[PDB]
């Protein structure tokens, strides 16, 4: 069945972590998204998934930080206030879905991979069909362009998703 | 060594998410926080930790929701304000700490037990000393006067959480 993620009411969640100093987890969310995906219980190689993400609304509960992530020294929102994500291959892997996809992130496009979970499916307590999950991915700071070095322990962010799709049609 | 949280630079995160529906997971975060704590790695029955937090500063990404949230049906904010955690016993288990605490919530005063793990310690790029900790817990909605109910499967919200220090003298 063909999904639309819940931006309504914000039942989808993009959050992120990456160490401070390798000292502790500094934690972020991107509060503007939206997207479709498409979910087959018994046919997984025909889900779908399309998310787009304005990065100006990243949020780490730090005005200043946030200004600065949103500047030319890392996400660049001014020049690209889209990051976007779109499956190429879905495959499923026991109980769980490996999500192959193009990250457009900062003027480069790079394949990531999702691990997703179900965490459920069933009726609308408003006459609706929905289907929740969980994801988990990183993301090589460098590989889309962020150079600006945090530390040995911040190379990579963790990529923290959770999503609920209100089944279309 | 005694330690201040590092609220100036935002090093620090009350996190929580609790399930929608059984759907997918609600995540959240209390903005406007402070404390501190004393952290001695050879005689971890000396560690301390004193939190207050602003529950009027939740934020799920969603105005509605919060709204909700601070209402008398949840957290109750106009009446009580603020949640706060006391330690009152810490003890090492392994490479972990088991914090043990009072926590003021919704009017109630009943103990968490928090499972910390030290995350980095040193020195800072601006000639301070500090110590990063991740730490879960749980917290039964019901033990706190929260009576609204939210399904089978949200009766408890887990706490995730990270702070950096900051330390002092
Ligand atoms: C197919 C099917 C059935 C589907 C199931 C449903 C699912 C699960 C579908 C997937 C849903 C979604 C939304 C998928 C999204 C996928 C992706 C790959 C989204 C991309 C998100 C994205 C925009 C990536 C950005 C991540 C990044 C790079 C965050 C920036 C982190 C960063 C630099 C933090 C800085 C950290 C730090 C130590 C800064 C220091 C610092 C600087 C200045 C002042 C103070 C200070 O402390
Ligand atoms: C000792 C030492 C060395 C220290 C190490 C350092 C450490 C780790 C020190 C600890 C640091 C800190 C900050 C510790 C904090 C500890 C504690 C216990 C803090 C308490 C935090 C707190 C205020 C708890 C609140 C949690 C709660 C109850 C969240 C409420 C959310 C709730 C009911 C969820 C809504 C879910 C739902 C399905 C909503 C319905 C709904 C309504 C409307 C629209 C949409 C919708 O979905």
């Amino acid at each position: 069945a063909d999904y639309k993620i819940d931006k309504e009411g914000q039942h989808a969640f993009v959050n992120f972590r990456i160490q401070h100093l390798g000292y502790s987890w500094l934690y972020g969310t991107f509060k503007d998204f939206d997207g479709t995906f498409t979910f087959d219980e018994k046919n997984p190689a025909a889900d779908k998934v399309n998310v787009t993400i304005n990065t100006t609304s990243v949020d780490t509960n730090h005005a200043e930080r946030d200004k600065h992530l949103r500047s030319a020294d890392f996400l660049n929102t001014a020049k690209y206030p889209q990051a976007t994500f779109t499956s190429t291959s879905v495959k499923k892997d026991g109980d769980e879905l490996d999500i192959t996809g193009d990250l457009t992130l900062n003027g480069v496009t790079k394949p990531v991979t999702l691990e997703a979970k179900l965490i459920g499916q069933g009726d609308d307590p408003w006459g609706g069909k929905r289907a929740g999950f969980e994801a988990e991915g990183k993301i090589k700071l460098k590989d889309f362009n962020i150079k600006t070095d945090l530390g040995p322990a911040s190379q990579e962010v963790d990529l923290i998703i959770s999503v609920e799709g209100v089944q279309q049609k």
